[PDB]
């Protein structure tokens, strides 16, 4: 069970309240929108379409009432631009930020464009909700911010130096966002993912993650390559323990805010044992080629989890394995 | 002697220099001087803090032949195709243009947000691609933020205070992430409190020197926020020229660096109220208030890194400073 989560999301139902979803379209973006629909909430979508669809928005409606969708009022608009952030913020009280440019590669070929999503368009938002006076704040940081530090697993003191400027811009968030509660008293927390995977994260495209990516290629029987050893190791976490993480730290203690938490589970999969993970699913569903490492990438990740857990009551419950077996359906049914 | 054999070499061979933040403070200190050298210099700017007029004084202290060198470009460092094209057959980067002062972040941290990242990041990237010699920029010792040791050490460094703190934070850590990537080696100057002549003493958010200067000239309140033993390492504005100057031309070695740029002096702002004082009756010539939320409490450099890699020398403290600075506030301001 998710008890603390099981009492707020209970909390939430009774006296329901008004959120941001900036991202809405996208792959965590769209998750958020599922379950915070389902729990009869008003909420504000806010997204341009650069990396999210309409799709992942029209598939939530199937998987909500007519009345539960009603109340969501979509619009589309770029966080670089700060009228319609302040627009968007309008009697919000809950801002769920997720908006950005994500992709370590994205960023070396065109850190441009990265820097005023990333950098620029936080701060939009960010400035925007303290204006606004909004209850609470979250948004999306990464565990990419731990750069070069060697030690596992990783704990939230912690960084090293950023490997990429993809790195730099989640990393200013943090600062902001710290910096915004010195001077403003504007408490927010930041939550440093470790690479969430699930239902509606993007297979198509240069810039796809790895799990969708290997299940796509895996599918049409195409080869699947490795940048690198296979040694490479992460945290891969299923959607799920993010939307629960992202609601808990929306409703959190005042004394819990201005934090930084890890999001993950605790675990360390290689890039050799998660090809044998996503071989095995996709056979009980019924249907290898090293290169070069990718530059600017960090190499072995694995959550220090216990501060979530302590200060959140944060319980982590779907491991990759159970994740990959809910998740897999959901793949064939898409690119079939 | 050291800054004084490159600047003879300079002399003899000169190079195409880009100073962004050229109409400012130090910028158009830094201007006199490449002009002084003979120097090509071009120039970008956009008039926000900087002045006109501040170019004119310049052509004023030069010939008109070392004022030809000089191709002047009114534009934004936000806008990467004008610093893209303000590149072209550029040797030297010199980036000084950004929005000082803590309360103007404070107010609006999204405008000091757009120059000092956003721009310089543009002015990074374009200066990367250009394949330029050398790329310095401007930083501050406010990044030391709540850091407490004493003397001030770069590597040493807290959290930072302010808005206007993380943008100049952010610019060593891009700068870092460039030489990472691609290659490109840069170097920082953490300047501390520079004062000199044509630091603005107009406006909100003027540095205290020139307020001070200006109010006590106009009889005026002079405002101390807190203590009057907030702590500053005063840096004369030759001491950063000098810097600025042997940093484009450090050997591959001493780039992707930070460096203190100070003297390695403690002044106090009660002391500091009297030593301008001081200075203007010698030319024929106070109330406490609450602590500037967001200051940084006490501030004094170790100068050791730059005495050692880049042959810096400290020359000016501020009592020679403040005698050198104030018979141009006087003409100025009358
Ligand atoms: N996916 C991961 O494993 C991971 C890890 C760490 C951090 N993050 C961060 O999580 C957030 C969401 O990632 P995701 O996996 O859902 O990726 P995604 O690309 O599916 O979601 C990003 C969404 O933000 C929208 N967006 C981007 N720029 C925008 C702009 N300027 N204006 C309006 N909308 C804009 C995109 O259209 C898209 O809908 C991002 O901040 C990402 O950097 C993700
Ligand atoms: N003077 C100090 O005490 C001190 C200390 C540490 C760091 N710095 C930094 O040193 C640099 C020089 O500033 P200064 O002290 O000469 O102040 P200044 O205000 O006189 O100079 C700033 C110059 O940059 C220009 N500028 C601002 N935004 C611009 C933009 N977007 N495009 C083009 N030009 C723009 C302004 O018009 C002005 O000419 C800045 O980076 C400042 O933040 C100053
Ligand atoms: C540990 C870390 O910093 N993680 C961050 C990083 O994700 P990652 O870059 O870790 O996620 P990813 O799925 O892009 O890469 C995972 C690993 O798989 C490798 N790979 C990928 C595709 C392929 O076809 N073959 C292959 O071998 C890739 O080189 C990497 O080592 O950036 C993401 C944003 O996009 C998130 O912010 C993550 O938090
Ligand atoms: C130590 C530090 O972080 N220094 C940086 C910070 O300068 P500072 O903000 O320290 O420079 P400043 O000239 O604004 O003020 C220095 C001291 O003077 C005080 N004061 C000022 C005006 C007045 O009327 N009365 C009064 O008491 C002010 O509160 C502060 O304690 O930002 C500058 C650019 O903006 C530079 O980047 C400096 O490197």
């Amino acid at each position: 069970y998710m008890s603390r989560y099981e009492e707020i999301t209970q909390q939430l139902i009774f006296s329901p309240k008004t959120w941001l979803i900036t991202g809405v379209a996208g792959f965590i973006g769209s998750n958020l929108l599922e379950k915070l629909l389902k729990l009869n909430q008003v909420v504000i979508g806010l997204d341009n379409f650069s990396t999210g669809h309409q799709y992942n928005l029209d598939e939530v409606k199937t998987l909500v009432s007519t009345e539960q969708w009603s109340r969501f009022c979509f619009i589309e608009g770029d966080i670089r631009d700060l009228t319609t952030c302040e627009q968007v913020m309008k009697g919000v009280d809950h801002v769920l930020h997720q908006a950005a440019l994500g992709s370590v590669p994205r960023s070396i070929v065109d850190p441009i464009t990265t820097n005023a999503t990333n950098i620029t368009g936080f701060l939009n938002i960010l400035h925007a909700a303290k204006n606004a006076q909004v209850q609470s704040f979250t948004y999306a940081a990464s565990s990419s911010t731990y750069g070069d530090h060697p030690a596992l697993p990783k704990v939230e003191e912690n960084i090293g130096n950023p490997l990429s400027p993809y790195a730099v811009t989640k990393y200013v968030n943090e600062i902001y966002a710290q910096v915004y509660a010195r001077t403003y008293g504007f408490k927010t927390i930041g939550l440093r993912y470790f690479n969430v995977f699930g239902r509606r994260q993007d297979p198509n495209g240069a810039y796809a993650a790895v799990i969708p990516k290997w299940t796509a290629a895996m599918l049409k029987g195409d080869d699947v390559y490795i940048n690198g050893d296979g040694e490479t190791s992460r945290d891969f976490c299923y959607i799920d323990n993010v939307i629960q993480m992202n609601i808990l730290s929306a409703l959190a203690k005042d004394s819990a805010k201005d934090n930084i938490y890890n999001v993950a589970v605790g675990d360390r999969t290689t890039l050799n044992e998660l090809s044998g993970y996503i071989y095995d699913e996709l056979n009980l569903i019924h249907h290898i080629k090293y290169r070069e490492f990718r530059s600017g990438d960090v190499r072995h990740s694995q959550a220090d989890v216990t501060k979530a857990i302590d200060l959140l009551k944060y319980r982590p419950n779907i491991k990759i394995r159970e994740g990959l077996r809910l998740s897999m359906p959901w793949y064939v049914r898409f690119l079939k």
